[PDB]
This record gives structure tokens, sequence and C-alpha cells, in this order.
């Protein structure tokens, strides 16, 4: 255990090897860790647990910080199996204590543990629990970020927000708070974890940072789920996430196909040369979606303006791997961003505007398609090349 | 080089490190070989070429066989990059010899290589070309087996068909005949090709084979442009393409699915057991294609009387993998066999809906989809277990 | 749950999904299954329990099979955690329950496990306990098959020998019966894992098998801890291991290597075309330990009368894959079986005879190496081929 | 083509896709890029090729720069495939122009490429090269930084410095200044090279340095072979390469074992707690060798002071993914780095023993090892938790 802030305690665990999350979609090169939190007042507060997977260690470390009968209220801001997973092995100890939680995540923690014996209280926004020593809890209900029984618990006196999810990442370091990681590292991994986890719930995010802030609250902490405890200017993750919220972009183009025999790859190496002879400004990147990181992409994905997407045609549909980044990326809910289809054929062709049309229906705003076939000469590369050019003037931002 | 029979001379490749085949598409475990022919009578003749990849080695081999000058046609009877590959680099060393192909191979040919200036010969279904000593080559049209510019060549005399890519598979051995390698290896690779590969052009399968057969020309051997050559009962893989043309399936049935916190696996395992006990004699297999090789996913869907196939509910849309799996098996246009949606949500749901359409809209008679909220506990095990059960009774073939 | 026989239930876990055993030491490309057995005669008795990721299913299906306080007796023929792993969670709801396992592995349980309090009753080979009904166990231990730990539990009338990992596979099938399942596959699986897992063990796999024979006790069943039970002639597992445990060896040469620029490789290619040529009654296979399956690699040296192995210098060293794959061949102790190390370097080079002192030292009778500089040219090509021409006639078995 | 400076221009490939370099010892997750040269003087002269993999594009590309016939003078700094692999392909089109190399490029050129009858003209350091208009090339040898044929060619007047590999990064950008790019991912890349690379030739580094700078030549760009031109403040990379040969190490322990059961894995966390609990000023990092990128771990080594290695016992030997990466570090070189080894065993042991010793033999300063038996339990966990404390302890920079 590390002492957070007085009588809290973090309780988490470390996953220094951790490299997948939510079966392969999101991929964890840094690792991860999973925020546990003991308060101890007049009452004793245990605020969430950790991944399934290290049930028994999370049992044997707090009974070495605690007695387990002497834990008074146990609080669930998230029903996740990264957080909720080592429940039901504590509740075996202590079938009694009270949980508290949103009436959604009644539903969710049922539907993972399957004891609806447990005594479980509702709370809504602004439902205070008292844990004595002038301190209580403040709950504050955040359906949809990122699930329907989210929530989040501010400690009072002590001014530490519990976000759970919320401004956390996939980040795994010894140390517990922000000025003590390296600065780069963590950035990386917000902003990562934001664009491929929050970006389609980011309409929420202003509204229900608006809310919080019009509590007149002090935050002197926020101590989330995953990774560091923001304890020095904490507000820097907040003012990111608005920023992020925003339909956020940088003059910036990412570039993405899969292919068979290369001729799309040539057609991409050509369109990023004409981007970049013609707005020295824009920052391009280009990934093959059959060898590199997806994740890597999708966050490429946030911090552009437009992309373009490439995929040649076989047996008449499109190449699989760019059909399934598609409809993720409908899930997503990219928004103010521009697109281009792209790729090459062989015959009778058909999977670029099959690709076009996906892409306009997950919010797109489409440009012009560029076709070639077979294997682009010289000739069809000065044709890439100038669309390359002609997308670049037209994406421009202003001088 | 190794001689085949008389005065035809293998001259190809073995490849034995590769792994992969139409960018990711699909994964060679066991290996390929490109084979080419040469072939010395009065004319020489050389029977296609190799992948680009080994085209410095094809040319120092071939001039150790024969002086370039004295090679007096050249045959392509497919023009994709494992068999024209090393075109450019001949053409290079004899810019005049004549290349018989069909019309398609020309636009394809010129596609890929740019030299329209070759000495192209187009040749249509029953042309011929004497080589002398009483031997003629005899062109056969394929189109769309696989590709529109396909063909193959008989050699009389000497009874030997050279089949391009028809009849082939991807399996690296030192070995040339199909009597002296493993024949169950042998044959897991051929059908894992034609499950892949040649499924969607099936319907044009029995029509070329019944033609061909209609010239009552002798077959003493096959001569296929990857892996063994046909020398032993060669007809054993002619029948075998019948067989898997014709909508081919097994008493088999298929299980896969992608899952984020093991849930749609849960219901996977139930379906499965309901159908072992329902009816033994079906051969069941279940695959998370997640972590699983893709084309054995896809060879048992090809062998398959029916398939389950299961997603959670991930940003209101299937998992993206899933996604994928099913726009490439609307391309691979399977047929004559039964399907079934399936797997977990948590709130709105939603994806097995869009999956069961899209799995309707591939070609698969549907049965009634399955729906679980959350984890499956013991009440919803028994509902996946007996979906397994019903769907064994439905599918069940005759006594 | 599943009849084996009369009163004999299976009650263990298909593992579809697994695909990495001993971290990734060992992959399982057909999944794999945990086998145990619940008996009930006068007495009940569980045999062995499963995975430790199923723990919960494991107890929570035992439960649906027989009220917990009413098992009489457990039996750990073996402490690895695929097969004690769910052994916490049960002994938590029966902790007075007897467990019958070999002196060594109430170190591995309690090694495990760290309940010393558990009630162990250590048993010997010959050791009976009665079930009633005329029926008893007889226990055989059996150290180092594979670890200290392990034994076999005989039954008495209905004759079945629990032999738990002897005899076993990694290979996930809905159906129980070694007669119900593809036989090819099974034998497959069969194979890598006696190669990969008990190779080093050998010397004692003939002993044991002997001593077992010398009970004249009937078999009618063989029901191992993974994959089929053998019940359609279930000595003919028996008999392979006999086989495999004699040096095993087939007329196959396996050569693998590693590369950075492919001048190994293209070594090893014309060495495997001189082999080819020389004698083709040899089965050759090439690996490039970079790209291929390491346990498929080692089962074709399992079965292999000699190998040659391939590494560039690097640093003045081994490529780091070679050096690994030597370390683990070390530990494995193949027996018999000959070997050349060969490899291309730049300058000063050193890893060749690095290679094959090391191979000498891991019990490989030595012939010549092969060495070429850089790239091999037409000369240097040739001298590559005939070094295989020359390891073919010096391997030659009788004629 | 991209202009660097008056009559230089770029015209190299950019390769977004490569993710593997030296077969799979370098993974390129930036992909690379393969800078070539062309100056035009009253004497045209060619500096480097590009990769084997672009032959055909390099030499199409520089045809559309110049006609082939006008080239003067080829320059070779390094005959490496990534940079001489297109020297066949274009020495086809112009057979007589000379070659500039050290006397060892002939024997690699010729190791590659097999034409001993190139026009090639050995140069020694300070060599010059006329071609007019005032300026000239003045050569200077650098061998083992990396290979015996290295050197690096400086412009006079223009005050380019062409270094090779030295100096560059595998980072693929469409900009090729230094001042255009993100900083942090560049210079994240140049570490890594060096880390990965060089590490083994640092005492060749200074004194190389040290001689070039004794010749009082200006250097306004520093144009590598891979990534960018170091346009802006060019000697930021040379006093990096300065502190990066002089046994570069931070404050930072980096540790790193294999596992098949998790027992060392949690030996290994315990002594990252130890140590974070003792000397907060230290940077920890854990890697399962398995599961992580093997580049990332060294890059780790070479920036740490100390490094904790670790392995289970498995078949008498050490755990073979261990094995390679101590052959590897063996062939790399650190110094002035501290080790310890640590790892569980099930009954003899041995294997930390046998690592501990391999370590000592790589050039660590050994401090104790660490074991424990099967899992560790709260008793031993706190003795692998000292363990860190004490190393912490023994390791600690000044005050
Ligand atoms: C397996 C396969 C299936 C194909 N199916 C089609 C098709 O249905 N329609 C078409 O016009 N071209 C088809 N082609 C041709 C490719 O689209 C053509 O080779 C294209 O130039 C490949 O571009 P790429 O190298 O970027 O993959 C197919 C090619 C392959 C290898
Ligand atoms: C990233 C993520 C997004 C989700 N989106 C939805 C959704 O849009 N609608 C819904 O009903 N459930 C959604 N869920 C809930 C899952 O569908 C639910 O956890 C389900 O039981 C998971 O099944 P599985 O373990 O097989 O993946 C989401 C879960 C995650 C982790
Ligand atoms: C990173 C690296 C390190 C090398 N170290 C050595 C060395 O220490 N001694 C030597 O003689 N050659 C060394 N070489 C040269 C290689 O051994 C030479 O290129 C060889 O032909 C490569 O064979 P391969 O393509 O099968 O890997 C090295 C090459 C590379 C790329
Ligand atoms: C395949 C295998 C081989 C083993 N060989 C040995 C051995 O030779 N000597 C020994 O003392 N323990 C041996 N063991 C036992 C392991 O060292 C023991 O389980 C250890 O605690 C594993 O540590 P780990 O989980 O970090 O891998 C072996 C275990 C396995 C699975
Ligand atoms: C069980 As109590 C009275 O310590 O909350
Ligand atoms: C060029 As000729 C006459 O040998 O075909
Ligand atoms: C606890 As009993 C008497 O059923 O073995
Ligand atoms: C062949 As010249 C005279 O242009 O160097
Ligand atoms: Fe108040
Ligand atoms: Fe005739
Ligand atoms: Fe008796
Ligand atoms: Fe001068």
């Amino acid at each position: 255990s590390i002492v957070v802030k007085n009588n809290i305690h973090w309780v988490g665990q470390r996953d220094w090897e951790v490299r997948d999350f939510h079966g392969t979609e999101y991929k964890t090169l840094r690792g991860s860790s999973y925020n546990s939190y003991l308060i101890r007042e007049e009452k004793n507060v245990l605020i969430d647990t950790v991944d399934h997977k290290f049930s028994r260690e999370f049992v044997q470390n707090l009974r070495n910080e605690i007695d387990l009968a002497d834990i008074d209220y146990i609080v669930i801001n998230h029903a996740e199996e990264d957080h909720a997973g080592a429940l039901t092995e504590l509740m075996a100890q202590i079938p009694d204590t009270p949980i508290y939680c949103t009436a959604n995540a009644i539903d969710s923690i049922n539907g993972h543990h399957h004891h609806p014996e447990w005594n479980f209280n509702v709370v809504k926004t602004g439902d205070t629990l008292d844990i004595g020593n002038g301190k209580q809890l403040i709950f504050v209900e955040t359906p949809m970020l990122h699930w329907p029984d989210s929530m989040m618990t501010y400690l009072t006196g002590d001014a530490v927000l519990f976000s759970n999810d919320a401004f956390g990442q996939h980040y795994c370091d010894e140390h517990l708070f922000n000025d003590e990681v390296d600065q780069t590292e963590l950035f990386e991994q917000c902003q990562r974890y934001y664009a491929n986890i929050l970006t389609p719930f980011s309409r929420l995010v202003t509204p229900k940072i608006t809310e919080i802030l019009g509590f007149n609250l002090p935050v002197d902490m926020i101590a989330t789920s995953h990774g560091v405890v923001w304890r020095d200017n904490p507000t820097q993750i907040v003012e990111l996430y608005l920023k992020w919220a925003a339909d956020y972009q940088e003059d910036r183009i990412t570039i993405f196909y899969d292919t068979m025999s290369n001729n799309t790859r040539m057609m991409a190496d050509a369109i990023a040369q004409g981007i970049a002879e013609t707005d020295p400004r824009v920052a391009v990147k280009i990934f093959n979606v059959a060898r590199s990181d997806k994740n890597e992409i999708l966050t490429n994905v946030f911090r552009s303006k437009g992309v373009l997407v490439g995929t040649s045609t076989m047996n008449n549909v499109m190449m699989p791997k760019i059909a399934g980044l598609v409809e993720e990326m409908t899930g997503l809910r990219f928004r103010n961003k521009r697109a281009s289809a792209f790729g090459s054929h062989g015959w009778s062709g058909g999977a670029v505007d099959r690709l076009s049309t996906r892409l306009q229906d997950a919010g797109f705003e489409m440009s012009l398609s560029l076709k070639a076939k077979w294997r682009p000469d010289q000739d069809a590369l000065k044709l890439c090349r100038e669309h390359g050019r002609e997308i670049a003037r037209q994406w421009a931002l202003a001088p």
C-alpha cells in the first residue's frame, strides 16, 4: 500500500505484463494498473477493487492493511471487471457489507457477479455518505462516461476526486503521482486512452465537467482508477479532456490502407508526397493496417483534420481489415473530419466506392475518391501525387 | 532443375520461409513453391516464371539450364506476381521473345510490368502452338479461375496439363511428385487453398472441367504452378475439385466469435455442449477470431453444414474482427449453409441483429439468434445449451 | 459432466481458446482440456481438478453433480497448476477432506497453495484405497514423469488407469473418447506433446511401463488429464510411448537457422537440394526460427536422424534465437542424433564454431561444419549443395 | 527528389511499412528511410543507393532526376544491403562508372553483388575527389562504425558531412530536416538505434569524432543514410553520441524475466516495490521477455545503472528466451553496469546460478542472486522486497 494523502491509502495493483484489454481491441504497450483506495476516518471505506486476475492478491493485501470486518462501506464507481473483478472474493469474507453504487451499477454488478442478495445502496448525484471527522463522500453520476453504471466519488476536506476511468491512463509505474513519472509517456498514454475509448462519449464530457465545477468543490487531487494520481496541477488533465472533447484535431492527415500486392501502398506513398510538397505545415502519417498497431492508427485519426483510407478490391468487396476498422470507426463517432477513399483494382473493382459510402456513413465529410488499375506506372503515380496536392489545398487551414 | 517427364524440366523455386500471401489474407504455414517449366523439343518453351522476390535467382538458374537466346516461346498462363514476377528481368535479356497468353493477360501483364511493346500473341481455347517432334501445346482459357487472365496449357504426346493455380497447393517440399510427399499434409494444404481462394468461383469449376474432359485428351500428369506435380493417379485432384465445387459440406458445425470479457465465449462453449449432447455425429470446432488462424476458420466454414457466429455489442456496433470476417465471407460466396448469430450485451445491444442481417446477405440461411445480457449465470447457460440442442435438431442430416 | 464408464464421471473443462502453455514455451494450436473425474461407489472420490483459470466454473459445475460435503477423498496425481489449480477454491468449501498424493506432492501442493494444514495422506506405489462395491484405487508413483510429484491411480474392477499427463495430448474436442475424434489430429497432438515435454524423461518411460504391466492389471481405459479418454484399443498409446522413448528417429533431416540478410537461408536451401538429390528416402524440412512455430521445429528434431543448424555471426556471437533453441535442446536431451553447424560471416566470424561446440555438448554427434563469407555466389552454392550430398551419404540408413 | 542544399539532391526512399531489420533482431516501429544523395557540380556524384527491395523504384526515380550516363562518380560509404542494395541494377545500366569506397568495401561489395569487374577506387582517410566549382569530397574511414567497410564523405564549401549509418535513426517522415519532425519521436528513435546497434563499438566513437573535429572542417549539415538531415544545430547529435559512448547510464534499473507459471514474475514485482520504496530517485521498468518488445528492453538496459534478470529452471537449464537475450547482451558489450540474477525452481534448480555466471561473463558486475522455491508466499515475498531494498541501497548514486 501507498499513502495518497492523510488517511487515504492506495491498495491497488500494478500490472507490468498486461498487453491486451477488451479482448485484443486495446493494446497496452506500457502495461496498466488498477487503483483501489481505502479511506480510514471514523468509518472505513473501500473505493473500487481491481482486475479479476488479481483477486487473490487483492484480498490478501487488503488483509495486510486492515481486518476485513473493519471495513464499513464499499463504493463501486463502475462495475467493469478491471475494477469490480475482486468483489466476489471480498464479499465472500464480508457478505453483509453495504455497497454504494448507481442504480445502473446494481444491474451491472449483478450482471457479472450474480449475488443480488448483497446489500446495495443506490446513490444519485449529490447524495452524501458521512465518514466522520468532518469528512464525507459526495457522489456524482456520470452515465456513459463510459458505461451506464459509471460515477465519481468526491471526498470533502481532503478534496480528492475519485474519478474511476475518467482522466486515467494505461501506464504502469511504481511511482503513484503524476509529477513522479516521465511526462511524455504519461501524456501519450492519456491521449491513446481518450482517442480509443472515450471519443464516442465526447458530447457528454463538457456538460459533466461543467456540472462538477459548478459544485464549487476544491480539487487538491484526482485519484483515477488507472495509472497516476494527479496531485501536481491536477486540473491539467481536466483541461486536456475539454480540448479533446471538442471534436479535437491538429493540422495532421493520417493515411491508412491494406494491400495484397502493394499497388494501394504505392498510391498511398504518392499521395503523401503530394501533401508534403504542397502544405509543409501538415504532419502526415501512413499505416498499413495489416502490419501496424491499430490503436496507434486510431489515435492518429483522432488527432487528424482528415484521413485517406485505401483498399484494393478483393472478391468484389473491401479488404477485411479495412471493413473491420470502418465498423470500429463508425462506433467511435469521429466528428468534423474529412476523408477520401482510394485503392487499386484488377477488372471491375467496386471496393473504393463501397468504402467511401461507409466512411460517409461514419460521419466523415467526403472528398473525391482516387482509383487506379493494377500497378500504377509513372503516369498514374503523377495522378496520385496530384490527388495529394489537391487534398492538401482543399483541407488547408487558414494562413 | 528437375526432370518432370522426357524433355520437360522443372525450373521453379521452393519457398520454405514464406508465411503470408495476398498481404496477410492467406497464411502459408507450410511455405509454398512457384513452378515454372522448360520444354525442350524442336522449339524451346518456357511455361510461367516465379515470384518477383526470386527474380534474380530465377534468371541465373535458367541460364544454368539453357542459353536465354535459345528460348523460342514464353507461355504466361496467369500474370499474378507469384508467377509472372520474374518476367521483366527475363524480358530485359531477351526483349523480342514472343509471349503467348490470353487477351485479358495482355491487360494484366501490362498492368504489372508496363512493357506494352513486348510481342504478345493472344491465344483462345483450342489454339495450338507446334513445338516439333509431333508435339504441340493446346491452350484452354479459364477466366475467373481465378483471374480474368487465367488459362491452362496442355502438351500433347507427353500428355501433361499445365494448370497453373488450379489443382495446386501451398506446400513446400524438395520432392516434386505427389506420391513422394506426406499425403495428409498435401491434402490439408489442397483443401485450405480451395476453401480460402476458389470458393467464390465454384460455379465455374464443373463447367470448365467438363469442357476439358470433352476434349478427349489423355492426362498422364497435372503440373500446377504451386506444390506437387500430380503424376500418380492425377485425376484424384480433379475429382476432389468436383466434390469441392458442389457447395461442399460435411456433418460439421463451426462456431466462431470475438469477445471483450469472455461472455460471448461462455455462450459459445454452452452452445457446443448442447450440440455434442444432441447429435454426436456432428464434428464441432470453436474459434476465437482474435486468437486463431483466420484461414483455418474459413476452411472449417467451407467444410461445415452451418455456422454460429458471435459478437458482443461494442459502441453500438459489432466487434471489428467479426465485421471484417463477415465482409470477407460475403466475397467468398458460401452456399447451402445455415447460420445463427449470438452474443452478449450490456444495455441496449444491437450487434447480434446487425450480424444476423449481414450473414443473411452473405448467403446463409438464418435460424433464430441467441442473446444474453452481461455474463450468463446458470439459468442463462442452460438457455445457451438448449440453443445448441435446438440448432443440432434443426440442422440434423437424415438418419 | 459426461459418463466415462459405470460410476466414473468426467467433470473436467474444455479449453478451446488456450494457445500458450508454460509461458509461451508450448503453443497449443488446437487448444487443450483439463480432465478431472468423480467416481461414485460406496465412497465418492474426486481425481484431480482443473486449470486455475477455470476454478470458479469447476466448483460450480461440481456442485451441480454432487453436494461438496459428500466427497470422501480427493486424489491429486500431480500438482501443476493445470490440474490442481482449482484446489484452493474447492478446499475452502470442504477444508477437512483428505487428500491422497505422493510425498513430493505435499511439497508441490504446499508450494503453490500454501495450506500445509490440509489433511494430506502420502501414498507409495502399491498402496490401496478402498471405495466399496469390491473396487479400490491402487497408486503408482511416477517421479519425473514429468515432475517429482507425479503418480497414476488405477481403479480395479472398472479397470481404468488415471494416468494424468502421461499418454495425454493438448487437443480440444467435445467428444471424450479416442474413437470419436479425428485420428490424424489426435496423433499429431500426441507426438508434439511427447517430443516437446517428455523427451528428456525418455529413460524413465520404459522401466515405468514395464513395472505397471508386471502388475498384471487389466486396462479397459486410460483416462488421462488432457484430451481424450483411451477406450478403443487403449494400449495403442502405450505402444507409441515405448517406440517414442527408445531414442526415436525416422529417415528424416531437419534444417533450421536464423539469418539477418538471407545468406544463411541460401546455404540452407542449397544443403536441402543436395540431400534430396542424393538420398530420396529422406524427408527434409527447413525452418527459419524467427518465422516458424518453435514447437513444430522441435517435433521435427525429435522425429529426425540428424539436424543442420545455421546462424550468421552477429557482434562476435550467435544469433540470439539460435542460442535460445540450443539451450532448450540441451535441456530436452535428444539422443542418437547427428548434427552439422553452418552459417555465413562478414569478416572474422566465429558463430559457427561456437554453435557446433554447443550442439556437441547437447548430445549431438557432430559432422563437419559449413562456412561461407557474405552472400554465396554460384561457386559457393555448389559447395553448399555438395555439403548436403556428403551429409546425406554419411547419415544414410542401411539399404 | 528533395533539395538538401544548393546542388545536393536527396534521391532516397521512405519506407513507412518496414517493421523488421536484421532478420527480426531490430524492430522499426516507426518505419525507416534510406537516404541517397546526388550532387551536381562540374562532376555529378551519387552518394549511396537504397535498400534492395526498392531497387526498381530507385533507378527509375534517378532517371527522372538525371540521365544515368551523366553520373561521373559513385560513392559507396557502406555496402550493407539497405544502402548498396540497388547497386547491381544501377551498374547494369552504367557498367563502367567508377566506384569510390574503402578497401574493405571492395570485399563487402563483391561479397553481396559478385561483380569484381566493376571499377573500384580505394579511398583512405584524407583522400580527396574534386567535383569542380571549388568543391571536393574528403573521405574519412570509420572501420567498425559499424562494419569494416564503413566510411563518411565530407563535401567542402557546402560543408555537408555524409555520415551514412552514424547519427541516423529509423524514423519515417515525409519531411527531410531535423527541425521539421516531432522532436520526442526523433530522439527516441536515435537512442533505440544507438543502444541496439552501436553499443558494442562505443570505444571507437570518441576517437573517431575527435579525429574528425581535428580536421577543422565546418559542418553546416549532417546528411545520414537513415532518417533526417541534421541542419538545425547539427552538432546536437554528435554531442549525444559522445555522451552515449561513455558507458552511458541514468539513475534507472531494468528488470526482465521469463516465467512459466508466474512465480518469477511475482518475485520481479516484489523486487520493484522494494527498490521504489527505498530510492525514489530510481526509474524502474519491468518486462516479461516473452511478451514485450526486445529492442525496448535493450534500450532500457543501455539507459540503466543496473539490471535484474529472472528465469525459472526448465529441464535443468535456463528458459530459452533468457538464454538468447544473454547471448545477445554478451555481443553488445554493456559496460559499467551492475546485475543480480533471480528466479524460482521446483526441486534441484540451477538456472539462476547458470544465468548469474553468464551475466558476469557478459561484463556485468554481479550482486547476490535471489532464489525462491515454487510460488512465493507472504514470507518469501517479504524476502523478495528486501532484496529490492538491498539492491537499491547498494547501487544508489551519491546524494
Ligand atoms: C484474391 C484476389 C481477389 C481479387 N478480386 C478482385 C475483384 O473482385 N475485382 C477486381 O476488379 N479485382 C480483383 N482483384 C485484383 C486486385 O484488385 C488487383 O490486383 C489490385 O491491383 C490489387 O491492389 P493491391 O496490390 O493494393 O492489393 C483480386 C485480386 C486478388 C489477389
Ligand atoms: C468498450 C465497450 C463498449 C461497449 N458498448 C456497448 C454498447 O454500445 N451497447 C451495449 O449494450 N453494451 C455495450 N458494452 C457492454 C458489453 O456488450 C457487455 O459487457 C457484454 O456482456 C460483453 O460481452 P463479451 O464479454 O462477450 O464481449 C460495451 C462494453 C465495452 C467494454
Ligand atoms: C548487426 C550485424 C553484426 C555483425 N557482426 C559480425 C561479426 O561480429 N563478425 C563477422 O564476421 N560478421 C559480422 N556481421 C556480418 C554478417 O555475419 C554477414 O553479413 C553475414 O553474411 C550475414 O549472414 P546472414 O544473412 O545469414 O545473416 C554482422 C552483421 C550485422 C548486420
Ligand atoms: C516444463 C518444466 C520443466 C521444469 N524443470 C525443472 C527442473 O529441471 N528443475 C527444477 O528444480 N524445477 C523444474 N521445473 C519447476 C519450475 O522451476 C517451478 O515450477 C518454478 O516455480 C516455476 O517458476 P516460474 O513460474 O517463474 O516459471 C520445471 C517446470 C516445468 C513446467
Ligand atoms: C460490520 As461493521 C459494525 O464493523 O460495519
Ligand atoms: C531468337 As530464336 C530464332 O532462337 O527464337
Ligand atoms: C465428511 As464425509 C463423513 O461425507 O467424508
Ligand atoms: C561516362 As562520363 C565521361 O559522363 O563520366
Ligand atoms: Fe457541510
Ligand atoms: Fe494432330
Ligand atoms: Fe483383492
Ligand atoms: Fe584547398
